[PDB]
């Protein structure tokens, strides 16, 4: 019954019917992206209605749709001609990460290039690469994919250990135009290979490894119920599954005794961007957006038990769209399970002689990505405590390029002749909050140190102040570490027993936002990278941060527009966006596979409860 | 054979049957720390001497001693009589806990002020608080503690929901003189109890949480030999333990191939210190550091199986000193295992076909102390990839006081007229550093923004700069998260097949440094706390970064004071000095009992190996 179950095949095959029907899906036609459309505002009406939105590319050269259907009345609700030069192209499509190789491997400029550096044709893969917007004016309104070249020596070898430099490519993949062949001289390819499973660089494996059993004999603490509904330890919430933006939750909710109280309406990763920093014209153009460009949802992994995800599991197995609108299993595609998290609370008491110690577990929920040479882990974590938590977990293998003779301020060395263009990794964290409802306000919490003097004469005083947001205007906000600035979720209207507001505090890691000059595409086209925290207004057409269109987007869509609304987020319907990175210059240690590394951020409960919320957890 | 072997119950006694030959262990002497030295440096000549250091503290009011003795040769190596005015206080002892009640008891002054707010004297807890230095002239080279009231309505009561604010005692504990008593005014005694183990306040326990079974069939990968000697995927150390410093970890190594390859040659925790910033007097002068004034070792906790370390676990039952001389051994203070760790790398590749997943697991070794109401997990982790890692976890019962009628810039609410003052938790981390052997040094590292211009004409360039750290003057570095600042230990004499010399990355967490005014007594007692980062040259009696007696130490002791000697550290034997903390502005969930918080840092190979050193992980 509920309005937030997962996607079926079934509503997935009548979207096709739908658009069929409606003349929408010849051919010609391809579904670039397809995702079911969230309940609205104000439904407490009882009238469910299913919608899809759906985004249609033509191989014919015509304008792409946008177009919205209902899966419960069989209409089409919308359906609008898009003009790409101005509101953007659509997603990359899967299938078309083999064109670029092939329109390029009949192309008198490209063979030269290969010829120049004596590479067979029917060895070089090439990576099919979002172009961005930069200086070529016969791009507006293209569908445009670059191209970067790395040889593969043999069907199972690992092409990035070849990379090609001084060469890239421009490739119109509707007109099936090589537009542009650009070769600013041979570099040497780099001649290691980079097989990680060959036990001529692996060595003899290891013995040492001993087995560690992870099991639960009486089956998991949570409940899964109408496919998607998870219950555990007082949590409440529905997992969601986007082909754009993966997994996603909702109704975030914690049951405090007779009460159940909302807490997050909707949390997302709602774009990723990854940045280039080598001013090589070969990739001084790169900037992909994983989820955003190429959708990191459809890419999801099917995760194998013992390996992915170990303990007892439960897998959701989440249907999605193919080009045709066919829907597709991704089976195993997320993992749900808790696991043990050492120490929940712990004290020895010299006065009452009590002895007290509790244990401390959380929630998972997760899922694995893989986008070309990178893949990613996105997980969620419920605590026992309150505390919500997400964290990102990177690997895959790096994007390589030569070393320069000479070395490099942009580049590192990761093998002989073999480099590492510097880069960050980008997340935006969309929060649609609900604190105890959704009369919510943000606050800027500083420490204020205090000099010492009269009414601190020992000098030993700091405390702490709090700015509320009260207009989106003034809601773009920056990290201070040193300050040890936070940013708290609250309900004005909502009161905890000692008569102050309910809240959540978010804790930010603090890393480095987005490096690029502030003149460039990429700050322009990923303005959300620039600052840790965004507050907006709630709407139902302000999704991402980057906007709906993100391929080949001149710039400015997104947040940078959605605040100029300067809307009231003072006691109002509001969403947090937080942007939170890595910033890269990759070490040998991640060639010729890269251990995972991590970034993320947290909430905490802040005076949500009237004590602590575990204080009924058994002792084992 | 092993000179890093634990201190023996045997040992103990030779210590004691020693020192008592010689004539400093007479029956009003007392052990304020007894802990083993370490091997000296250039010791490859084979000639083992097992010496203890001894602080030993006269209850008769006779000045102490600082004894050094080898239980080898049975000898009393050097014996010095302190003067504590000058060098310090020795270490607070535990027998002394009682001894601030018990001398407040028949006071008249305290029994006036108690008997202004009807509370029985029997019922009467008090907190032994280390003093510090302030305004006080008779305090100088008095051993003194300063007392703070808690009532306790029955024996089993959590006297922490009770405080007595207005209120503060100040007592020599040796004169058995109570010096002054101060009373600001009565405030009301909070009356809710805090007893989290009644049924009235937990309510009714869950029934819901499930087993969760973590076993290893095989028994655990790393070895144990010696006692102390650690072998674990490559992994080498030794664990030691101090009374002062807790579990210390010795000759940390990595072997790399056929090499044996050093890299922290002594990591510990060398101080913590808790600085209160209320500015009432009742407790502004209150800072204590529980590592050198308290010593968090004594007070380590026996931890029990399927409740504080859960899986298949390997103890060490360390041995101390008690007051008097004879051995003690804490059963189960330390926990060794390891720990799956999810996913270690992961990579499916669209060119090679091949799917690759490996996990990841942590070598943990921790212990649990207690001291007062506060309780901390220490916990140090060695991973896979090669990463080392600190984590302290923080809980226990919070120092209360009074909420002030009218609220408070300096106190938070936790109940009906409860308050909890603001506070840091500041930890300093000793790293004796050897990577790859004892020629290292040290560089700050951080990212650099760059201009669109010419050489950037897309203004996508970013870079990083590296400055070495040649000097101790110029070795005080403070935290730049905007910057993504780290630092780099690295050895220019040892270079990896790259020929870039081999390094560590330290990354901080960034949290707040010491807040106090730079004025005040407890910025100059703990000057480590107000920057992130110490570089020194090594000596064998710079060991903690507070100096040797912390207790009642009037300031500029340790680091400020070795950094004067402004000695090379480019390029040669150093240690590395960080610390990091929490920042507490208490919440109600905090309260009766502290869910855990942590904080922390990490070391990541930077060039260090010459490819991943995962890549002989088996599949499982
Ligand atoms: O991550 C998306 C960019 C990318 C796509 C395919 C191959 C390499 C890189
Ligand atoms: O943490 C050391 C300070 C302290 C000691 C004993 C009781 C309360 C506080
Ligand atoms: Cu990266
Ligand atoms: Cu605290
Ligand atoms: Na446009
Ligand atoms: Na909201
Ligand atoms: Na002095
Ligand atoms: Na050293």
């Amino acid at each position: 019954a509920s309005p937030f179950r997962l996607a079926s095949a079934g509503e997935i095959s009548e979207v096709q019917g739908i658009l069929r029907t409606a003349g929408l899906l010849g051919p010609e036609k391809r579904i670039a992206y397809l995702g079911v459309l969230d309940p609205a505002r104000g439904a407490g009406s009882e009238a469910e209605d299913r919608r899809f939105r759906v985004f249609i590319h033509d191989v014919s050269g015509a304008r792409p749709q946008e177009v919205t259907v209902s899966v419960t009345n069989g209409t089409v609700i919308s359906a609008v001609e898009l003009d790409t030069a101005a509101t953007g192209e659509l997603p990359v499509l899967e299938e078309e990460f083999e064109v670029v190789e092939q329109l390029l491997a009949t192309d008198e400029r490209w063979l030269k290039a290969l010829a120049a550096r004596n590479l067979d044709v029917s060895k070089v893969r090439v990576a099919p690469l979002s172009a961005g917007v930069f200086e070529y004016a016969e791009e507006r309104g293209r569908r445009i994919l670059r191209g970067l070249a790395f040889v593969q020596d043999f069907p199972e070898d690992s092409a990035w250990a070849h990379p090609v430099d001084g060469l890239v490519a421009y490739v119109d993949v509707v007109s099936k135009e090589v537009t542009r062949v650009i070769d600013t001289g041979v570099f040497p390819v780099p001649a290691e290979h980079g097989n990680y499973t060959d036990p001529e660089l692996t060595g003899p494996l290891r013995t040492t490894q001993k087995p560690i059993s992870i099991t639960q004999p009486e089956g998991p603490s949570f409940t899964v119920t109408g496919g998607n509904h998870i219950e555990w330890e007082k949590w409440s919430l529905d997992v969601g599954f986007d082909v754009r933006e993966g997994v996603v939750l909702h109704n975030i909710a914690f049951r405090d005794g007779d009460r159940l109280r909302p807490i997050i309406n909707r949390a997302s990763i709602a774009e990723m961007v990854v940045p280039y920093g080598d001013p090589s014209p070969i990739r001084s153009w790169q900037n992909y957006f994983d989820t955003g460009e190429y959708l990191v949802g459809q890419y999801a992994n099917s995760l194998e038990l013992g390996c992915d995800c170990l303990g007892d599991i439960t897998y959701l197995s989440p249907v999605i769209s193919d080009a045709f609108g066919n829907p597709r299993e991704i089976r195993n595609g997320i993992c749900m399970h808790e696991e043990d998290w050492g120490i929940l609370a712990k004290h020895s008491d010299l006065w009452s002689g009590i002895n007290y110690t509790r244990r401390n577990r959380r929630m998972v929920i997760s899922f694995f990505t893989t986008i070309g040479n990178y893949d990613y882990g996105f997980y969620w974590y419920l605590y026992l405590d309150g505390t919500i938590e997400f964290e990102a977990k990177a690997t895959g293998v790096v994007f390589t390029s030569a070393f320069p003779e000479g070395g490099s301020d942009n580049i590192s060395q990761l093998a002989p002749g073999l480099g590492a263009p510097f880069h960050q990794h980008i997340f935006s964290a969309r929060l649609d909050m609900a604190i105890d409802g959704f009369t919510n306000r943000v606050e800027e919490e500083d420490v204020v140190r205090q000099t010492m003097g009269p009414g601190n004469e020992r000098g030993n005083a700091f405390s702490r102040k709090r700015t509320v947001l009260t207009r989106e205007s003034e809601a773009v906000r920056e990290a201070d570490a040193r300050t040890g600035r936070t940013w708290i979720i609250s309900n004005p209207e909502s009161k905890n027993r000692l008569n102050e507001p309910v809240g959540y505090k978010l804790h930010a890691h603090n890393q480095p936002t987005l490096l690029a000059d502030p003149g460039s595409s990429i700050a322009r086209r990923a303005a959300f990278a620039t600052k840790d925290l965004w507050v907006t207004r709630y709407a139902d057409d302000e999704r991402y941060p980057t906007g709906d269109f993100v391929n080949q987007h001149s710039g400015g869509a997104g947040l940078p527009s959605y605040i100029a609304q300067d809307r009231d987020i003072d006691g109002q319907d509001i969403v947090v966006w937080h942007t939170f990175g890595l910033t890269h210059f990759p070490r040998v240690e991640d060639w010729p596979i890269m251990p995972v590394d991590t970034v993320g951020f947290k909430l905490r409960p802040e005076g949500f409860f009237d004590r602590s919320p575990v204080l009924d957890v058994p002792a084992n």
